[PDB]
């Protein structure tokens, strides 16, 4: 059923001038070849060459065929075949004495060659001495690409009851034309040319003089690929004459497929060549008695209760062992080290801001514990472990509004949040029960691009505003006071803080760009180059931390964390909050009206998580394993509610952190997204590190706060790449002569793309101005209102083909 | 072993190449034309009937095609 | 150098005596900014972002534009000291 084919050539050794037989490749359903090292490349499909096929047919039309000869060893078959070549006048009788020697030499395998030193091709002469070829030679195609343990796998694949075939190729200048012999033995025989214990039944001999357009290595490869086919082997099992072999040759060539060289090769147009090849297989199996072997939506409405949860569980959870195992690369370590700081910094910022904002009801330690636990649990039991959960801006705005409202009306604050969490839990249970996540289908690419671009813009704006505040706090003056106490905080302006901070940020950002570009360069060996390029951000961070450590007298703000796992304000708060009343009892009417803020929090969390899952999991970013919607929503919202029970805050999925994580765990091809490492270890490690960050005071207290600004700028620049509105804005400036070759440029005129981009920019501007307006909590609602705009109003202005080409949901398919 | 439609298709696939049509503009005798056709046929790859997965077999050829097309332009 | 305290009854008519608070870092930022602006304009000259005439006109004046912008930036700062160019009075 499956056979082994071997090919040996006549070459010379680097040790001493001589001639001997060396194998060159092996065939079990695939081609395996070795280079000068003596190591076998990974098996692959065999690719033939034009002259090889032409000359195999030409010599096979005039080939001597001996069927079922009664012999026992190579010497006898050699004698009989040379008598046959004399018989049909294929060669002169004065040649036999050399030819006999030519086919009687030691057939040794790879293991001696390292002691031998290596081989090179040589040519037989009439004298009997090896010689170098006169016509020039070219490098073989398969050895640089494929070559630049295995025999145990060869013998495991080979069934114990099998027979092998051999082909013996060589060049001899004292011949007229190439000759071919094909002999099938009477019974299976073991021969001393093959060191493997398998016996041999069929045997090839391909000899000839030197001629243009003939490469004897390719000719042997062609013979092996002839021998490998199932039906031709079956015919040889039943062959009785030569014309039968001719008909099988014709049958093989007829169902062959030839492709010419082209101008610009591509995979997408090539994937349409699958069915015709199948039809050739069918046409091949048209003639045969034998037969060939081989001949979901994450969101969907199902007619069962709780269907989506079971769907996501069954789709994702079988991947747990792979999620555990895929984390052994160092890129995972680099991504962990990156996302640790990327998630730690906003946690500290929001904790300090909320502590100084709400009279220390909520602070840094609670936020750290919450991020740690909600990262650990979500990474352990989640459906999409590439999301990064953390505090956001709208949650802080809602906390501000709720604190102001409870301050005004005179009721408590931390107690009502418990009922808000309970209502949140009930609402998320009700929605997941009725699989109400299929509405995510209506959110098109429009809203995704608007949201992501706006988020990146707000990120950059807040970073620059923070810097301008820092510069405003320590201005550039002519004289300063120097009896200032800086134990709690620097009082008054300082000489060199603002400018050293600016220099340090620019240096980190600049270093990030050079390492990002060096990763893609061709300057070092590939392994060390990629290893250095994957750890660019941590290397720059360490360099800059050392640079700040060497400077002694200049002051720079450092990182500071709370002393222990203690509550922020221990005067009015406890570890557990009594729902009925903390100090005074809770009213009934607010218990019943607490559903209203819960609905808004649910809308915010749901929208953010679903848009993040849409942006992260687009079809273009090579995500193999499935992603779940109901399971992640249920986990996140339920854990947020139970944490709101304990007085701890609720969290949501973060956009920039998750996209940065996904981009960090991506191995790209020469650029092409080669693959993306999806695992659950990264999220667990980042969550554990953010949780334990409070125990690393001496190490963190020496890292200046300005180092993280370079990472923030790098994050803002990196997250802006995939945006398509950003590309259309770049296209807003180029003249219509330089627009790219994407379909939405070619199918529609330019001043229509500009109109589309202008409409989208107007939407951006209205969203931003509304964000600046004190009616900021109405920002999400307006956002979803862009979906009806695309569904009803836009088809009143544009045309359907324009709408399909411009607002395409998939990038490759339009 | 003759199909005139496929023979014309082969002629058209010949005529669709850049360098060969450049040689056709610079052609002055039959020998250079045959030599250029030899050079064109020297840089093609044929795929035999294999029972392998068709997408994986077709995608394994791509860097081979890249090297062949780099070799032809020399 | 970068110190923790400086003296501020220093007479600077001929030349800065003693260290100064913000000179070294303003000098470094200004040099890096000028270099960065020069490189971006050199790369924009060869880009395809504006109409060819205006693009080439803007790209050919990269060095003088960056120098004028940078020097004006130094001119806006009043209290900080930066070393200047000085030429003889007459022939």
């Amino acid at each position: 059923h499956k056979v082994y084919v071997e090919l040996q050539e006549l070459v010379m050794d680097e040790k001493n001038q001589e001639l001997r037989w060396m194998e060159a490749a092996r065939w079990v359903q695939l081609e395996e070849n070795l280079g000068e090292n003596g190591a076998w490349g990974r098996p692959h499909l065999s690719h033939l060459t034009f002259w090889s096929l032409l000359e195999l047919r030409r010599v096979f039309t005039k080939g001597t065929v001996l069927l079922d000869l009664q012999e026992t060893s190579l010497a006898g078959v050699a004698n009989q075949l040379l008598d046959r070549f004399i018989f049909e006048d294929q060669i002169r009788p004065q040649d036999r004495e050399e030819l006999l020697r030519a086919l009687l030499l030691k057939h040794s395998h790879a293991g001696e060659l390292e002691a031998l030193g290596g081989v090179k091709p040589a040519v037989l002469t009439r004298s009997g001495d090896p010689s170098q070829p006169l016509l020039p030679q070219h490098s073989s195609l398969e050895t640089q690409l494929f070559c630049e343990h295995s025999p145990s796998g060869i013998l495991e694949k080979i069934p114990p009851d099998s027979e092998a075939t051999l082909v013996l190729v060589g060049r001899a200048d004292f011949l007229e034309q190439p000759v071919l012999g094909f002999v099938r033995l009477q019974e299976a025989a073991e021969l001393e040319a093959v060191e493997l214990p398998v016996p041999i039944r069929f045997l090839f001999v391909l000899l000839g003089p030197e001629a243009p357009h003939i490469d004897y290595t390719q000719l042997g490869r062609a013979a092996a690929t002839l021998m490998s086919e199932r039906v031709f082997r079956i015919d040889a099992y039943m062959a009785q004459s030569r014309g039968e072999l001719l008909h099988s040759l014709e049958g093989f060539l007829d169902c062959s497929l030839v492709l010419p060289p082209t101008d610009a090769p591509s995979e997408q147009a090539l994937l349409s060549l699958v069915p015709v090849q199948r039809e050739l297989l069918r046409r091949r199996y048209q003639s045969s008695p034998a037969k060939p072997d081989s001949s979901d939506d994450p969101l969907q409405q199902t007619g069962q209760l709780f269907g989506g949860l079971v769907r996501d569980i069954r789709r994702r959870y079988p991947y747990y062992l792979s999620d555990i195992t895929d984390a052994f690369s160092p890129q995972v370590l680099a991504a962990v080290i990156f996302i640790y700081f990327a998630a730690l910094s906003p946690a500290i910022t929001f904790g300090g801001l909320l502590g100084e904002k709400t009279r220390n009801q909520m602070g840094v330690s609670e936020l750290l514990i919450s991020t740690a636990v909600q990262g650990i649990l979500f990474a352990l039991l989640g459906a999409q472990p590439l999301l990064v959960v953390g505090f956001s801006g709208p949650l802080l705005v809602f906390e501000e509004a709720f604190f102001s409202f409870c301050e005004t009306n005179g009721l408590e604050y931390i107690v009502g949040r418990v009922w808000i969490g309970f209502w949140l839990i009930l609402l998320v249970v009700l929605v997941v029960a009725f699989e109400g996540s299929f509405l995510v289908r209506f959110i098109s690419r429009y809203t995704q691009e608007i949201f992501s671009f706006l988020i990146s813009l707000i990120f950059i704006y807040e970073t620059f505003s923070k810097l301008i505040k820092i510069f405003q706090d320590h201005p550039l003056q002519k004289t300063y006071n120097y009896n200032v106490l800086m134990v709690p905080k620097p009082q008054g302006p300082l000489p060199n803080t603002a400018l050293l901070s600016l220099v340090l940020m620019a240096g980190t950002f600049f270093f990030a760009m050079m390492l990002r570009k060096f990763k893609n360069s061709s300057y070092f060996p590939g392994k060390l180059r990629r290893v250095i390029g994957d750890f660019g951000v941590p290397i720059s961070i360490l360099i800059m931390v050392l640079v700040d450590f060497f400077i002694q007298d200049t002051y720079t703000q450092k990182l500071s964390v709370p002393d222990g796992f203690k509550v922020s304000n221990s005067s009015a708060r406890g570890w557990v909050i009594h729902p009925l009343g903390l100090r005074s009892e809770f009213p009934i009417w607010m218990m019943f009206a607490s559903a209203l803020p819960a609905l808004l929090v649910f809308i915010l969390i749901f929208l953010e998580s679903q848009i993040t899952t849409l942006i992260v999991s687009k079809p273009e970013r090579k995500m193999v394993k499935g992603s779940g919607f109901h399971l992640d929503l249920l986990l996140v919202v339920g854990m947020g509610g139970v944490a709101a029970l304990f007085g701890m805050p609720w969290l949501s999925a973060t956009t920039v952190r998750s996209v940065t994580h996904a981009n960090a765990l991506t191995v790209m091809g020469k650029a092409q997204i080669q693959e993306v490492k999806e695992q659950r270890i990264s999220g667990l490690l980042v969550a554990v590190l953010v949780g334990l960050s409070i125990l690393m005071e001496p190490i963190l207290s020496r890292i200046p706060l300005a180092v993280l600004f370079g990472i923030f700028l790098y994050m803002g620049v990196t997250s802006l790449s995939g945006i398509q509105l950003f590309d259309r804005i770049l296209l807003l400036f180029k003249p219509p002569k330089y627009h790219p070759d994407v379909p939405y440029v070619k199918r529609v005129k330019t001043w229509r793309m500009h109109l589309f981009t202008g409409i989208q920019i107007i939407c951006l501007a209205v969203l931003w101005v509304v964000k600046s307006t004190p009616a900021s909590l109405a920002l999400p609602f307006v956002l979803i209102l862009t979906v009806p705009l695309r569904r009803v109003l836009l088809p009143l202005i544009f045309r359907n083909v324009e709408l399909q080409c411009l607002d395409a949901d998939d990038a490759k398919a339009t």
